[PDB]
């Protein structure tokens, strides 16, 4: 329903200021896997959640933008250091947009063979960004749930909206698995998925990395499934 299709991407409205971007790479015993994010329009500017799987991808990412809203990106948060979500930050580079990540996400980029972002965000003890070290971030509502599907994994929430992203940290409401729980932290996995409820208490569509967006029994099936791993 209402995908927009562009290269080899694919692209979906969800609200009048917010677009859904979707871009697939192949992998073993899997075929294809799609990854999420977001584009958001804020003003006379465009706001990026995370990267395609690659530069390439990216830069298709860049050209739909410029196609179909015609802004300057401003800025791109990257949720975590993995390459679904980091894959395209030279693309971003390349282009001259600032990008942020969490400091640890920073931290872990080049071992994982990924770029860091330029710019920290740090997190206060409620798990809400540390606003100095997000300028200039608009709408975008960013919170640290916890360890989950990663040690660094964020989440952003769109102001103005019934939106909140969960990036790899939600999966659907009717998921088989938590996928790839490779750099996950079990013991901590649920309660960090019902943080990030709790966070955006009023959200209801929740948006996934590996998903099409859902209701919030999504978070609910995730703690589910989550409270399994303890
Ligand atoms: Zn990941
Ligand atoms: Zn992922």
């Amino acid at each position: 329903p209402g995908d927009q299709r562009f290269g080899d991407l694919v692209f979906r409205q969800l609200a009048p200021n917010v677009w859904q971007h979707t871009s697939y790479l192949d992998m073993p015993g899997f075929g294809a896997v799609a990854s999420n994010g977001l584009i958001v329009r804020d003003g006379g500017r465009v706001l990026l959640v995370d990267t395609a799987w690659t530069d390439d991808q990216t830069a298709q990412i860049l050209n739909w933008i410029k196609q179909e809203i015609n802004l300057p990106v401003a800025l791109a948060v990257v949720t975590h250091a993995h390459q679904d979500k980091m894959g395209g930050m030279d693309a971003l580079h390349a282009a001259g947009i600032a990008t942020y990540a969490n400091a640890l996400s920073n931290q872990l980029a080049p071992q994982e063979g990924l770029v860091a972002a330029q710019h920290s965000l740090t997190f206060a003890a409620n798990g809400w960004v540390e606003p100095a070290t997000a300028p200039n971030f608009g709408p975008l509502k960013v919170f640290y749930p916890g360890p989950g599907h990663t040690s660094d994994n964020i989440t952003v929430g769109i102001d103005g909206t019934d939106i909140a992203f969960g990036g790899c940290l939600i999966k659907d409401s009717k998921a088989k698995s938590l996928g790839n729980l490779g750099d996950a932290d079990t013991e901590h996995y649920a309660a960090s998925a019902r943080a990030f409820g709790a966070a955006f208490p009023k959200a209801s569509m929740i948006v996934m990395s590996h998903s099409a967006p859902d209701s919030r029994a999504a978070i609910t099936h995730t703690a589910r499934m989550a409270d399994k791993l303890r």
